[PDB]
């Protein structure tokens, strides 16, 4: 089944809306089966935006998604990875629509709150990335059979 | 008044959203004349998905929606239909758009939780179908005048 | 299974509330077997309220419960006929603690938003008098075993 | 960052605090990230409201839509923020209710256009002219928010 | 019935204004069911403040106090209501949040007494002192609402 | 006189994560004030299973309390604050739910002991040892609040 990495940026944990993130892809429907809150190495972040190393924002990024713990996770389901994207919003907040999290809870794209995979191949590469393995979780869900027929 | 037919499925009640539903069409202003748990017959639910009679999933479709306790409902207001499908989302919830019910409570077709009259007729020819005569409440609410001129 | 009486008053319906006292029950963990909106007449009032009949406030409290719709319901659980009650608070609002239904919702005894059976045999009793025959639907709950041992 | 800071005017139309809406508006903005620099119940006079809706003073509705206006208390605010004018306008929803979509304010909680609870300046140039009459000399609060590091660059 | 309509003095402090709670704080007295009929946001003068607290001005951590409620702008507020001295009170919760009953205010919001988020009247002869020295004569909208009836009896 | 900070694990049982519970009780605490600095979904192993409930190792249930919590995922979190221990204790509510007060996550969420969603560490003594049993030396976040100043003097 589809999985996708979805994580809490520095500025969510400062503003307190972890609780609030992670409700909303559970009240969705999807399955949680990884999650930590996690102080990110330098080295991890720049092997996450390893694309970017020649930008000139570079510096910056990584010294923001260091700038403080960050809250991994790894979600379960159909369509989760498409779905998450949709739910996240805009990569601008301001441009993001109300109802998604970036668009009711930020207002800048620099302090955008949460990331979410952009593909299923990119799921995989980040889950395998900031997560270890034995740290993601496996169960059966008892409202499995009323989410999905 | 224009009326529409608002349904909460059987994985609606099964997930405990009933009260969240609901609440979602009182704080947007229209009137609830009707409501009550039931028990749906096969018979009601072959005529109210008939336009489906012929289709391959007719068949699972009649015994999801017998497979358990539904919660039935009949709302008010002008332009409470076309409001209430809109409020709802896209029948795929996965496509739904984040801030409708099935965009932020659902994550597959076939368990989409809620079903909303298409048009002003199916909205009446509904009603008609699952509530009794009596059963419908008519009153005037207090805040009327602060929500229609 | 032990089963109790709530029921929103008219006050709760004009002000918009049946959605937010369902979902506080259905939260809680107890299961919805009866809902139905109804407009209560004279002499099942004064039937309910059998034992006040000689009260001073009798007629007030009779005109009350049937100056507008109602939404009747059955629930049933463990202790819930003790529970609901402590969940719905205090008689007077002002007295009930903030947490409850009362406490946090409303502001008067005689508009006092929700009632509550007072003890498993009027339980029976109220939900006896309010709902009829086939009116209450029976299911298996899926999370029962998450939330009773 | 440079981006520039702006501010618009948001009002809770009348019926807004008739329907008790006021925290629930207030809380939107709060929690999605603005600054709130001016605040205040207030009864508004016929002429302000006239001076507000002056471009619709030759408007067949115009006679409602000012009664409609003092027919009871609004609730005035400032806010502050980076495109703060266009996004209170996105969080707001289309103006007849019942075409916003669900996730805005009149999306999620109006029916109709003339009780549309809630309103906010269309333009950066309308927001200053908005907050310059509503709000009187040293009614606004200018203050640094401790979140500020975490709202922005 | 025939009651008395009481007014009281809510003031969410500047702690509240900071965590960005001023529309939640509000949203619980409109959803309780009491009538607001004074709201602002307000960046509270030094002598006002000392007059507010009046009757510490003797204390070792008065200094502090008046810094304090000085730092940062409060939401100033008049809410009216049978019982609603009391009952504001026991909404808020005790002083000392770790203290304060889950359900209330501070027992849900706060974690210390001195930034416990809010101020309730404690008395309605203080409810009355406190309204007139917050708020000027005709700053207060006095309203009637359409839910009246079904609030009271 | 002053308190020093306090820590505190608090620990969604299996019965939390299946009904998707995991949220919003980590929001109950992060409104209230606390500071998260442990967060893990995590797959309890037998042999801490048992450390963790050593206390009651003599009980004839002990069987029972290893085997539940051992049946599924649950979230393991350590939180930070004065008085953080009895405030958690406090805003989960009594062990039996039907007797917790609505206010309380136990109280407005919970039917049955068995099932009673989470558990807070009894004291501070047991706060340190819990925290230092379920989480890797690795583990815990340190952190400094923005908003510190705004929830504690």
């Amino acid at each position: 089944v589809e999985e996708t990495y979805i994580m809490v940026k520095p500025d969510g944990i400062q503003r307190g809306l972890v609780g609030e993130i992670i409700s909303r892809f559970e009240k969705k429907g999807f399955k949680l089966i990884g999650l930590k809150m996690f102080q990110c190495p330098k080295e991890l972040a720049e092997e996450h935006y390893k694309d970017l190393s020649a930008k000139s924002f570079f510096p910056n990024l990584i010294e923001y998604i260091t700038s403080g713990p960050v809250v991994c996770m790894a979600w379960e389901g159909v369509g989760v990875v498409a779905s998450a994207r949709k739910l996240i919003g805009k990569t601008d907040p301001l441009q993001a629509e109300p109802g998604t999290i970036r668009g009711d809870l930020a207002v800048q794209t620099g302090r955008n709150i949460v990331h979410g995979s952009d593909s299923p191949e990119n799921g995989k590469r980040e889950i395998g990335l900031w997560f270890k393995e034995g740290e993601l979780c496996k169960w059966d869900s008892a409202l499995a059979t009323w989410l999905r027929e």
